[PDB]
């Protein structure tokens, strides 16, 4: 994975993907992409990429009907899922706010538990 | 593929992946996106969206180092290759270029071979 | 501390040493000095000290990673290292007024009884 | 030093550390460490961070006042602090540009053979 | 390899040396160096860049007139050409335009041959 | 070499490169090659033939790892360490200043001992 760790190294780069334990499950999170492209029109470029993202979950899936070789596949499912729902999120509140609530998520789960006060709020469909 | 057939049903679609003969190897697209993602600056969110992707395929290809699990996952590494390999000449060429390219090859592909013709080059560099 | 004893005469000084139950373990203290760096995107001083300063821990990770003496000497100079770190971020974060004004209240907010404390005071705001 | 290559793609960085043999032994160091601060009238962040920086080197001193190589370790902590404190006292007493510029200047000096050298360059007036 | 290497992972590269398959004998290509040299008026600082590097390599030809010795020595010797070569196409053509035919034969050669199509012509010469 | 020759007799010619003797050894010149690249941004056509040309000058010296054969070598590796030295020199000092200075070293070097006075005084980093 070093791809993501030279990018994750350049100037002005923000991370927008939630921690796993804070991502959904799967299934539920395909919901919400029926919801959104059976919901829009007038088709851009983005719709396709969710698309060509959302149904390798499926196949992967169809494969649970060489265990190592099979854990492989599940914690794929769940960098997949994880991925996908950024782009969710970054459809309903775009870009900027995502950016702000998932810095403020990390700070809030990095102090200790002493002294976190509240999870931050997160952000509304502007 | 349920999803993907809901966009090519919609309005304004326009592909953008050549037909699985043309598409270069894994192991050669993934090294134009080091050429592109090291000589680059001011990251950008497309940046990103080339780089999980083949951080996807490289996992895949770790994971083959059960035949219809073998099998299917070799399906998932060219499916993935086109669609990443799509994406890199979207950056070299640009979006408008590459439809017009993708359909020249359409109709010059099923235009009967006798008559086919020369193949169409490539468009211009975005600049 | 000889040194400091001498900066506390000085008008302008403050305590800038966070308590040693706030901070986090090392690993995650420099996990947010490559945000900070990263998102950064104009140069000052201060934070190639930064840089430097976080070096020098990674250098005693790999070099800790009749020897009880230095070994636990080496685990000591570590932690004060990460406080000095953990403050400049809570600082930048936050701010030098806010996060000076918000340790008074949770200070003596733990030393109140628990039968009267009430609530734990404000965090700051990320601004 | 991978914080520090983040750094020297930045626009305004400059290569903060003299020639290992150019700076004095560390207990000549911390000296000046005093004359510096005792001669300041007025206080800015910078000394308090300097003050800190110094106290460490004592603590280290009395701490080195199968161990070979822990014991050697330190020692390489040591002389690595007494360059960043030696930059900072020299660039206060002379001068950032000065500094570096003279440094060049030497650092080219010695390479040339003895038989072209000439004479040693200037050395930065106290100013 | 190291220098280059670094040269690489740099912002705004843009190599311009062509594939060893594509380069002409080292005897063809000193050709043009003559005409060029030979034909030119208001020496360049470029012009004896070229010229020392062509020195350079007759010398290592009259050499060949130990294995290890004997087969390293003719790798440089193709290097030799290839970046000499490569520096020819500039005065001709024009560095901007040698980055586009240079890429254009990436993109080619990389794809699968089956649908490669015909290769792509050089620019037009500099006026 | 009669390639160089060539260019020496060519009009507005201003030769750059110090004597053999006043060029420094090999590996300390390649010390300032790193310090200029490593130090350097925004990549620059002149940059790349510094690296072609200091490879080449470690290729030559991992070859010490057919005397007169070697022979030749060691010549060249002082003709190349010579002509990189130059490009250290036009970088530092620019290009203009390091022509000048090059030809007053030529006449302290020339003239007989008894007149030549003091060695030229090399320029600055300006």
């Amino acid at each position: 994975g070093t791809f993501i760790e030279l990018v994750k190294n350049m100037k002005g780069y923000k991370e927008l993907l939630l921690p796993m334990e804070m991502v959904p499950l799967p299934a539920v999170v395909l919901k919400h992409v029926k919801l959104i492209l059976t919901s829009q029109k007038e088709h851009q470029p983005w719709m396709t990429e969710m698309a060509l993202k959302a149904d390798q979950c499926l196949i992967h899936k169809a494969t649970l009907d060489a265990k190592p070789l099979i854990e492989a596949m599940q914690q794929i499912i769940l960098a997949m899922t994880r991925e996908l729902w950024g782009q969710i999120q970054r459809h309903h509140y775009g870009i900027v706010q995502v950016e702000h609530y998932v810095k403020q998520i990390t700070l809030w789960q990095d102090t200790p538990q002493a002294f976190r006060g509240d999870q931050p709020k997160p952000p509304s469909f502007r």
